[PDB]
């Protein structure tokens, strides 16, 4: 009965509030969103933010209207800032690392998307990675395929990534890793071999995957995410009317699994974060 | 006993007579290359031609001309031409293949490079795969990471790819997937899993690893590549005289693991080709 973090994905690049109106868009929305999703038991917030049309954007200024409205009205919670190559290209998505956030998004692999490719340059991985060192920010590597472990690995041993690397298995991906138990099991086989048994890991599903993820990471000892960055459903025919709602949901996981939903303190403490 | 398959991959985009004098460029060079592979024991010689500069390109008719002659000069050799992003861009790279060769590379998911992107988008893979289809050609998909394979089940069960997808293993591509025996093995547990205990396989190690995969393959049951397109150093010390310098070190791995070298026919009959 180990603790679990909940990770809450609030916003992300391209829910509307026309897929479901529950999705804060505006800086308001995004810390009423937030608190309710703190109360339920987040205690680590993926942030994007939105302009003023609503439609994706790597703009500093945005971020840290956010991330000032989260450290005042959830203080304690973990806030982690996207680096994300919908909401901006090259060195734009590094633009808000220097606001020294807790922790910021990394990918270190480009794979498919539904639409396209998400280009993930290597330089440009390697620069994020820089940055996130230089501004003392702990990254958090969304694997979407095998070998973006297995270069986490190698950038810790080069010394691009500090300390062990914290890595987030996103499944349910179109056209890139489905949600497979056998992967799933592997990644967990792959991180625990080069990081060590007790690494802490994380994992995503994208739309009816989430809940399925949620049990898979929580079942398994991994901590969870979940939000509507990911999935605007509870269920098939059922929108979600929260990002509390989805966070309940899997807190309703650890309680099946028996594991205490860790505390913002001891996410910090889990994950070597900064007390705050 | 079980046959292995040898392929060879001559020339690929970027290694030059600097690299290696070995590396054929002209066509003149290439089927005399060839042939010497060829008799050395490859069964399959996996084609790019250069431009009169020596630079890459996807041109039809330098493909026409190498088909040609490799039909004349080694016939009963299994013909398989390039469909890679390094030589053209789109559509471009399947502009060969109305020739009707018996085999095309394909790659089914995107991933990175030693200096870039590799770009390979769902709509290109997807045009690319039924113009396979179309032509009656034989797909050999380049597996760079783990979710290609399964991308590749999922194509084939929704009959974007026809019959058993033969994939490659690709690894010691540096920012993709390193030549990990852990993961090796996976692969091919993964294979098994998705298209059968008998559906064959290859592998292929770029640099140093490629000597490393040709043991790793022709002692787990699969097919060997070999080439001065992914490797053109015998060892630490010596340069490869030729393409066939390097059939011949996998064809003495064979003898090492007591499986016979495939005949051409065998290879045919093994990976459904047609009659020559
Ligand atoms: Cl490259
Ligand atoms: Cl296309
Ligand atoms: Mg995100
Ligand atoms: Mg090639």
């Amino acid at each position: 009965g180990k603790p679990c973090i909940i990770c809450v994905a609030i916003t992300g690049s391209l829910p509307t509030k026309e897929n479901n109106p529950a999705v804060p868009i505006t800086l308001a929305e995004q810390v009423e969103s937030t608190h309710e999703a703190f109360e339920a038991g987040a205690s680590i917030a993926h942030c994007h933010v939105r302009d003023d049309e609503g439609r994706p954007t790597s703009d500093p200024d945005r971020f840290a209207a956010l991330k000032e409205g989260l450290e005042r009205h959830c203080p304690g919670m973990i806030v982690q800032l996207s680096t994300g190559g919908r909401s901006g290209a090259g060195q734009a998505r590094g633009a808000m690392l220097p606001l020294c956030p807790d922790m910021a998004s990394l990918s270190v692999g480009s794979n498919n998307f539904p639409t396209r490719v998400y280009e993930n340059p290597p330089d440009l991985v390697d620069w994020l990675a820089a940055e996130m060192l230089k501004y003392d920010i702990k990254p958090e590597i969304e694997a979407f395929d095998l070998s973006h472990i297995l270069q986490a690995k190698r950038m810790a041993g080069d010394g691009r990534l500090a300390g062990t690397p914290y890595v987030q298995f996103v499944m349910g991906v179109r056209n890139a890793m489905p949600a497979d138990r056998d992967v799933f099991d592997y990644y967990i086989h792959t991180v625990r071999r080069l990081f060590g048994e007790d690494a802490p890991w994380c994992a995503a599903g994208i739309g009816p995957s989430q809940i399925v993820l949620n049990e898979w990471a929580i079942s398994s000892g991994g901590h969870a995410r979940t939000g509507l960055e990911d999935n605007v459903r509870l269920d098939r025919d059922r929108l979600a009317p929260s990002n509390a709602a989805l966070v309940g949901r899997a807190v309703e996981l650890c309680e099946k699994y028996e594991r205490p939903v860790a505390t913002w303190r001891q996410a910090r403490q889990i994950l070597g974060l900064r007390m705050v």
